[PDB]
């Protein structure tokens, strides 16, 4: 394998941490292959569920629980702490909160959250590398309660960074929020790849094609597909009740990714750095409300 970048893994990883059996599993946590049944009997479907009112109230729980846990993680990033240290600290939190996290052998992925440094677009697998001064690096946590899953990253700068990795991140979080202000009953969900390719492009940046946003409740993806880039051929309209992420991925190089020998690890084709930003969203009468929002502050963590 030709790494793309200066990164690499670092293992070993550690044993697979378990979930105490009181916290309630989906149904692919104990598929040896991590397969989802619930996932798979609804394949090849574009028809978006409405949800009813218990449904929007266990979205609301799962993903304020979820906005926790990222915030956990967020406290912790600083030089020379591992990813596998922030993982750790991610499971138990979930555990804390009575949840079982989302990825954990979601398809076989070994850890609890995704950890994505510079050139990684998205999935790296939490491991022994100690952040460096100058990376950027994005937590992506997704919780499991109550039947319902909850999804939301942020990028974060590890000390001082470069006026580049400012630019990328910013760009990338306007990216994110402009989509979400379009968010609205009516709107055709291929347009949010318009909104968000226009902004990425008036700032020299491109967008990843391969991943997408994505429905999600009681199944951690479904319909819609949501993808980012302009012209996509995305199928649906939103209508108050659906509940689905935006997730952009934006590169300083070309938009082309490729995956590591781990199966999991996307990244830059060109080794250039990408950043992302994801909230979980309802659309609401009146537009959105994002339910992986801050409470408390105003400003992702990045900007503090
Ligand atoms: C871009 O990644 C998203 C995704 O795969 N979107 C669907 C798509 N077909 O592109 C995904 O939802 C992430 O947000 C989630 O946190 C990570 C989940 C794993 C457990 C699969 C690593
Ligand atoms: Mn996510
Ligand atoms: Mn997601
Ligand atoms: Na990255």
């Amino acid at each position: 394998y030709r790494y793309t970048g200066k990164l690499r893994p670092h293992y070993p990883l550690m044993p697979t941490r378990p979930v105490p059996s009181y916290i309630q599993r989906p149904d692919y946590a104990d598929h040896p292959l991590g397969m989802s049944e619930s996932e798979q009997a609804l394949k090849g479907t574009s028809q978006i569920k409405l949800l009813s009112s218990e449904d929007i109230e266990g979205m609301r729980l799962v993903c304020r629980l979820a906005r926790e846990v990222l915030d956990v993680a967020a406290g912790m990033i600083k030089p020379g702490v591992t990813t596998e240290e922030i993982d750790h600290a991610v499971h138990l939190a979930c555990i804390a909160r009575n949840c079982y996290p989302s990825p954990l052998n979601y398809y076989n992925f070994p850890k609890s959250c995704c950890t994505s440094v510079n050139e990684v677009i998205c999935h790296g697998i939490p491991d022994r590398r100690p952040l460096q001064e100058g990376d950027i690096v994005n937590v992506d946590i997704t919780l499991y309660r109550n039947g319902y899953h909850g999804d939301l990253n942020e990028t974060f700068f590890v000390g001082e960074v470069d006026d580049g990795a400012r630019k990328l991140v910013q760009t990338t979080y306007e990216c994110l929020m402009q989509a979400i202000d379009a968010v609205k009953p009516g709107v055709r969900y291929r347009e949010l790849g318009n909104i968000i390719q226009k902004h990425a492009q008036a700032n020299g940046f491109s967008v990843v094609r391969s991943y997408c946003g994505h429905g999600i409740h009681k199944l951690f993806h479904t319909a819609p597909n949501v993808p980012h880039y302009a012209k996509n051929k995305a199928v649906g309209v939103m209508k108050s009740g659906h509940v689905f992420t935006i997730e952009p991925m934006i590169c300083e190089g070309g938009w082309q990714d490729e995956t590591w020998p781990d199966g999991w690890t996307a990244v830059t084709r060109d080794g250039k750095r990408s950043a992302q930003f994801e909230h979980t969203l309802l659309v609401t009468d009146t537009g959105c409300e994002i339910l992986t929002r801050r409470l408390d502050s105003a400003r992702p963590h990045f900007m503090s």
